[PDB]
DNA sequence: GTCCCTTTATCTCTCT
DNA sequence: AGAGAGATAAAGGGAC
């Protein structure tokens, strides 16, 4: 019964004004549901046209959530009242709106941002942070409710209260800190800093509780220190991570060899449980079928989704090496980040049309993949490389440089965006723009430079454009912001 | 379906 | 280049 309505709406939504594609409408259907896709079909015009002007990807972002219809409805209602009335940018709104029950988060933002700023001294960016989640309305109401007692009875700072509330089930973590802080500190000598670190993670309640019940056991019985424990607790799925460490402590330090430290290191990211289990399974495989060492595997595993990385190393190692002519060290390198599954996969399916259909080396490609988000890097190269070499006069080595960093996608995009405005309007050369973009944070660096030239902050008008450039190159937005307070 | 929560995976910026 | 920390995205389960 679901397929009928999806096929009915689908290649009518694939046309104007949305131009959506398979994967896109797939994402909507399997999270916002058929209602979401129908609502997108219906209000397709009101969403892209003024005064909303929503980009397609932004629409997709609002719909693909339990409630997407309501989220669209409410965005169309209060997209200008929030901007108009609370100086919010439309992107901030779109960010509040793109979670389960965005309609509540939006309505509650409208209703509470004033008091939360005036009565409790939040900045709009803090309020938007609290609301930008699943059960945002709840987090907001619980900040408004609890912030005075947490600050006054428990000695936390407003910032800490915001950190706790800025995740999944923020309310649960706030109330759990309210309940458990004077026990975690009293009877275990933790600090408010530590209790906040534990709670400032999705499922934070379960993390705090699990710490109260398993710290004495992991520590005073499995030979761990409170520091190692809190370390494990201070990521998402910290309860699962803690319990899994407690089970597998003696089932990995005497079997596979792994040491306590290695265990806690693999347990100290998102899905630490998964990564630990996958390590228990795959460590003897990859070391005696792929030739790898313990150290390498533990590296691949000591990341977020480390499980996915382990399993994709298993799956893709020989084929990438023996066909695509990569080496083990290289592959371990590409995998040793957050998203190495996506990295390895994207290398596998793209190394062809970059080496062949362009002229990239596998080493260049490997360097593009060896940086967190590598997938996005590579894909954005594959799109924007003809654009950037035919219509802007860049050499491939330059594009490869720009993508050879975290935020590569962002870097390259922001290059094509502001490639003539700074070169034509302000007199920068291409090599300058590339030079700026070729670091971590190229996108915000380029953005602050354009934001400088097109309206000189006098403290920085005191420098020649070139100095500005070399400055943006050596430290980006942070350094360009730092060399203004010094005056 | 719509809202809230928890767990898990991915991406981007800053800091040296 | 690594680590830390934020942010965004995906998947699933309880509740009504």
């Amino acid at each position: 019964r679901a397929l009928e309505a999806l096929l009915t709406v689908a290649g009518e939504l694939r046309g104007p004004p949305l131009q959506l594609d398979t994967g896109q409408l797939l994402k909507i259907a399997k999270r916002g549901g058929v209602t979401a896709v129908e609502a997108v079909h219906a209000w397709r015009n009101a969403l892209t046209g003024a005064p909303l002007n929503l980009t397609p990807e932004q629409v997709v972002a609002i719909a693909s959530h339990d409630g997407g219809k309501q989220a669209l409805e409410t965005v169309q209602r209060l997209l200008p009242v929030l901007c108009q009335a609370h100086g919010l940018t439309p992107q901030q709104v779109v960010a509040i709106a793109s979670h389960d029950g965005g309609k509540q988060a939006l309505e509650t933002v409208q209703r509470l941002l004033p008091v939360l700023c005036q009565a409790h001294g939040l900045t709009p960016e803090q309020v938007v942070a609290i609301a930008s989640h699943d059960g945002g309305k709840q987090a907001l109401e619980t900040v408004q409710a609890l912030l005075p007692v947490l600050c006054q009875a428990h000695g936390l700072t407003p910032e800490q209260v915001v950190a706790i509330a800025s995740n999944g089930g923020g309310k649960q973590a706030l109330e759990t800190v309210q309940r458990l802080l004077p026990v975690l500190c009293q009877a275990h000598g933790l600090t408010p800093q530590q209790v906040v670190a534990i709670a400032s993670n999705g499922g934070g309640k379960q993390a705090l509780e699990t710490v109260q019940r398993l710290l004495p056991v992991l520590c005073q019985a499995h030979g761990l220190t409170p520091q190692q424990v809190v370390a494990i607790a201070s990521n998402g799925g910290g309860k699962q991570a803690l319990e899994t460490v407690q089970r597998l402590l003696p089932v990995l330090c005497q079997a596979h060899g792994l040491t306590p430290q290695q265990v806690v290191a693999i347990a100290s990211n998102n899905g630490g449980k998964q990564a630990l289990e996958t390590v228990q399974r795959l460590l003897p495989v990859l070391c005696q079928a792929h030739g790898l060492t313990p150290q390498q595997v533990v590296a691949i595993a000591s990341n977020g989704g480390g499980k996915q990385a382990l399993e994709t190393v298993q799956r893709l190692l020989p084929v990438l090496c023996q066909a695509h002519g990569l080496t083990p060290q290289q592959v371990v390198a590409i995998a040793s980040h957050d998203g190495g599954k996506q990295a390895l996969e994207t290398v596998q399916r793209l190394l062809p049309v970059l080496c062949q259909a362009h002229g990239l080396t596998p080493e260049q490609v490997v360097a593009i993949a060896s940086n967190g988000g590598g997938k996005q890097a590579l894909e954005t190269v594959q799109r924007l490389l003809p654009v950037l070499c035919q219509a802007h006069g860049l050499t491939p080595e330059q594009v490869v440089a720009i993508a050879s960093h975290d935020g590569g996608k962002q870097a390259l995009e922001t290059v094509q965006r502001l490639l003539p405005v700074l070169c034509q309007a302000h007199g920068l050369t291409p090599q300058q723009v590339v030079a700026i973009a070729s670091n971590g944070g190229g996108r915000p660096a380029l953005e602050s430079i354009v934001a400088q030239l097109s309206r000189p902050d006098p403290a920085l008008a005191a420098l020649t454009n070139d100095h500005l450039v070399a400055l943006a190159c050596l430290g980006g937005r942070p350094a360009l912001d730092a060399v203004k307070k010094l005056e």
